[PDB]
């Protein structure tokens, strides 16, 4: 993934644990050399899948607990590093935002040439739910969304009670989240 994911996991640990853990975890996942991420650099995904590894050993979480906290911290990370005016031209409700997800990281393709963003597909049942479809050429990323969720229902104030159907790893063809939300 670009270097962008990989500084705002540096920044979340560095913030949350301190140096000192973000050097072990570095240590422990087999990047000592790198002595700093490129924003705008694509890297092998390997070093992300590593740092989110490392990361549970070293803390003592289970992957997916440390996952689902990532992705609500790129909600903040983004709108404060570059991308806050993108995050709001994306819009000011839950199911707006969802509805966009895709147009905005095509809008983000248009800086990052490499990008391989998820695209996410809005099944609506009500005016206060829905059924998201997340489709990814990657594996192991679903509790990210979880937290991405939990990110935009914080950012929006708006309360998401969001559980998944169905598992991209389980051999399902992709993962599918039943959502609901209130103001
Ligand atoms: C301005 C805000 C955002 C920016 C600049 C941004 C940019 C990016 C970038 C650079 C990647 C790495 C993909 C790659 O390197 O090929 C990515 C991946 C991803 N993004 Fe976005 N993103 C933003 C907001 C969001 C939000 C709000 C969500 C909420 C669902 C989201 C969902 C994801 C997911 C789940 C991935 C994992 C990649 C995958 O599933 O294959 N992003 N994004």
């Amino acid at each position: 993934m670009y270097g962008l994911v990989n500084k705002a996991i540096q920044d979340m640990i560095s913030k949350h644990h301190g140096e000192d853990t973000w050097e072990a975890i570095k240590q422990k996942a087999g990047l000592e050399d790198i002595d700093f991420f490129v924003g705008m650099e694509a890297y092998s995904d390997d070093v992300t899948y590593h740092l989110v590894g490392a990361a549970s050993e070293v803390l003592g979480k289970p992957a997916e607990e440390w996952l689902i906290a990532f992705g609500e911290y790129w909600v903040t990370y983004t709108s404060e590093e570059g991308y806050g005016e993108l995050l709001a031209s994306a819009g000011d409700s839950l199911p707006e935002f969802m509805e966009n997800l895709d147009n905005l990281h095509a809008r983000v393709g248009l800086s990052f040439p490499q990008l391989r963003p998820p695209a996410f597909e809005c099944q609506h049942t009500s005016s206060k739910s829905m059924e998201l479809h997340y489709q990814s050429t990657r594996c192991g990323l679903a509790p990210m969304v979880l937290g991405l969720l939990h990110g935009l229902g914080k950012r929006f104030q708006t309360k998401v009670e969001v559980t998944q159907t169905a598992f991209r790893e389980t051999g399902e063809d992709h993962d599918i989240f039943s959502i609901k939300y209130e103001d």
